[PDB]
C-alpha cells in the first residue's frame, strides 16, 4: 500500500545512490532478530549462508533447517555453523507466555521443554530474569541439537573439518557474546556443553529465590 | 578460526564505530541471497520479520516456515507478506541439476515439479536461459503457496487486511522487480496468478526452440 | 465411558481366547481393513506407516525417516504403496471447505489433481474421486521413486522394489496400478506407461 | 520374484474365500499385531496413524494434521497412543549406531530418555528398554495433550479424551499407563502421577 509504495522507492533510491562469493559460514539466527548478521559482523556480502526461524531453532526433525544443515557441511563444504541468539527475543518471550497463540505455539514447545530441562535453574532464579537466562541456554542447547544431528555427526566422523558456535548478539552494546559451547567433534561437543551449562547454572546472588 | 575471530573483531570495530519498533512485513527469501533484505530495501531495523530458506519457498507442509507465516499473520498483525527471489540462485541451480546432493535434493523436489509443471515453456525456451525464468515461476508459485494456505484463506475470510507480493531482487541493477502475482484476497490471488504465468509464457523470439 | 471399558473388555477377552519385516506398507489412515488381514501375512511381515491419503510428500520427515529406515537398516527390498476406494482423504482434498490445518497436508493432492486436470475434466463426476485415488497412487510410488534415500540405494546396487496398488473394499482385491520401479529408469517408464494407461477412458466413465 | 505374487495370490484367495470413526489410534510402525485385531473392533471404528516409536513430535506436521482432522473435523472423542513391548523403534533409539536419518527422527526419544535418566539409571540393563517403552507412551500423551489443537478443542468445551497405553505381546494385553486426559488440569495431574508411579521400583527391576 503506501508501506510497499515507499519499500520500492527505498529501494531505487538505494540502488541509485550506491552507483561470484564462496560462503564461509552458515547462520541460523531468529525472525525476530532487528539487526542483520552481515551489519552485525561486517563482513562481505555472500560471506554467510542464512537461515532464520523463530527463535533460531535447530529441532531435531525440521525439515527445512536440517536441509539447510546438509547442503551448508555436505555440498557447500562450510567449515563454521553459528547458532545465534539475541537480547529483547520475541520467540522466547512467546514461548513463556502463557497465551495460546495457535500453530507457533506447536513450534515454540521445544523451547518450552528446554525450560523444563533447566526448570531448577530457571526456578531459582527470580521471574522478571528468566527470559534473558532462556534465551542464553536455548543458544546452548540449539548448538547441542546441531553437532547431535545424523549430518554434523557423519561430517566429523569422515574427518571433514566443521565447528560450531553459539552467541547472543547484545543490541545494547551491539556486541556478539560466546555462549561457551563449541564444538569440533562429539567429545568436544559433550564437554563443552556440561561445561557452558554449569557456568550459565552459577546465578546472581541478587536475584536467587 | 582464523575466520572465527576475525569476525569477532570485525563485530568489534563496527560496534565501537557506530558508538522497540513494530514489523510491518513478513519477509521470505533465500539463504544464498547475498545482499540484506534491510539493506536493499532502506528500511529501519525492526520493519522486517524474516524467513530464509532454500531458493525462497512456501511449501504445503512445512511447519517453520507455515508457523513463521501463522505467528506474522495471527499475532504480529502484519499486513504484507513478500517473497523475494533474486538472480544467480544457487537453490534453483542446484535443483535444475543432476546431481543427488543428498538430503537437499528432497527439498529441492518441490522446485523440479515446479520446472515440469511449466515444462512445455521452459522446454521451449534454449537450455541456457531456463535457470533465469524457473527462479521468476518459482517466486510466483510460492505466492500462490502462500495464498492457498489455511492460515491466509482463514485471515481473508474473517476481514484481516494482508496482501501477498512475490518480487525478484537483480543484483546487476540492485532493483526489486515485480513478478505479477500480488494478492488480497483468494480471487485477486487466482486472476494475477494466472495473469502472471500467461504474462511471463511470452518468450523473447531469440531463445526459442 | 462404556467405549474405553469396552475396548479393554474386548481385548481381555481377545486375548484370553486367543520375524524379520519384508516389506514397508505405506496406507491410509482412513483404510478400515487392515494390510495383515488383507494380504493373509504372517504378523510381522509388515512394517506399517499409514497417514492422510497414503502420501510419500517430499519434505515429510515422519514417511522419509520411515522409509529411510526400512531401506538402509531394516534391508527391505519391497515398499508398498496402498491406496483404497471410497477415500475420506481423497475426498476431502477435493472438497472446497476449509478444513483447517489439515488443508495444507491436502493441497499435495489438489497439486496432483490440477497436473492431471484434462483427464480428470472430462470424467463422470461421480468417478473423478476413484480415478484420483488411482492416480494418486501413481504420483506417490513416484515420489517415492524420486527419494535420496531410494535413488541411493539403486545407485549403490541395493535390490529394491517400489510398487503402487488400490484396494477396493467392494470386492476386496487389491488392483495393481502398473507403475512399478526397481530403477530409476524402469520408474519413469512405468509412470508414464501407468499415467498413459489411465488416460484411455472407457465409455462407462467418459462425461 | 515369488513374494509380491504371493501377496496376489493370498489376497485373491482371502477375498475369494470372504461407518464412522470413533477413535484415532496412534501406534508404532514396528507393531505387528494391528490394532483392529488387537481390539476385536468393527472395521472402521479406528483411524490409525503408525510411526516409527509412536510419537507425537512437537511440530511433525504428519501427525499433527492427522489429530486436526480427527478432532476438528471428525469429531473423535477418543484419541489413543499405543506403545509395544519388543518395539524396534525403542531399540534402535537406545542403540549407539548411526543409522542415517532415522537417528534424527530418534533424538527425541533418546532426549526422553535423558528426561527420566536417574529412573532409568537404577534399572536393570535388560529392563531399561520396557521402562523406556512405558515413559515414551506417558510422554507422547503429554505431548499430545500439549498440542494447540487439543488445548483448543478442551478451551472450546469439545468432548476429548487422550489414552496412553501399551500392548504386550507376551499375554496379548493393553495396559493402560495412567495418563488420562479431558482436560489440560487432568493432563498435568495424570502425567505426573504416571511418572511418580513409574518411579516406584519394584526389586525384580531394580539394579
Ligand atoms: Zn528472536
Ligand atoms: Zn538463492
Ligand atoms: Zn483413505
Ligand atoms: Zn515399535
Amino acid at each position: 500500500m503506501d508501506k510497499i509504495k515507499q519499500l520500492f522507492a527505498n529501494n531505487y533510491s538505494w540502488a541509485q545512490r550506491m552507483k561470484h562469493q564462496t560462503p564461509h559460514y552458515l547462520w541460523i539466527g531468529c525472525s525476530d532478530s532487528r539487526v542483520p548478521a552481515e551489519k552485525l559482523t561486517n563482513l562481505e556480502p555472500g560471506e554467510l549462508f542464512v537461515h532464520r526461524n523463530v527463535a533460531n531453532q535447530v529441532i531435531h526433525t525440521d525439515f527445512n533447517c536440517l536441509s539447510v544443515v546438509q547442503y551448508a557441511v555436505d555440498v557447500l563444504k562450510i567449515e563454521h555453523i553459528i547458532i545465534c541468539g539475541h537480547t529483547n527475543c520475541g520467540g522466547i518471550h512467546a514461548a513463556m507466555a502463557d497465551k495460546d497463540l495457535g500453530l507457533i505455539n506447536n513450534w515454540l514447545l521445544h523451547i518450552r521443554d528446554i525450560w523444563f530441562k533447566h526448570g531448577h535453574l530457571l526456578g531459582k532464579l527470580s521471574p522478571e530474569k528468566r527470559a534473558d537466562m532462556l534465551t542464553k541456554i536455548n543458544v546452548a542447547e540449539q548448538v547441542y541439537n546441531l553437532g547431535r544431528t545424523s549430518i554434523v555427526k557423519s561430517a566429523w566422523e569422515r574427518g571433514q573439518k566443521l565447528s560450531l558456535h553459539g552467541w547472543v548478539f547484545d543490541v545494547n552494546d551491539g556486541f556478539l557474546v560466546d555462549q561457551g559451547v563449541m564444538a569440533t567433534s562429539r567429545e568436544t561437543l559433550e564437554i563443552s556443553y556440561r561445561n557452558a551449562i554449569a557456568r550459565l547454572s552459577i546465578l546472581d546472588e541478587e536475584n536467587i529465590l
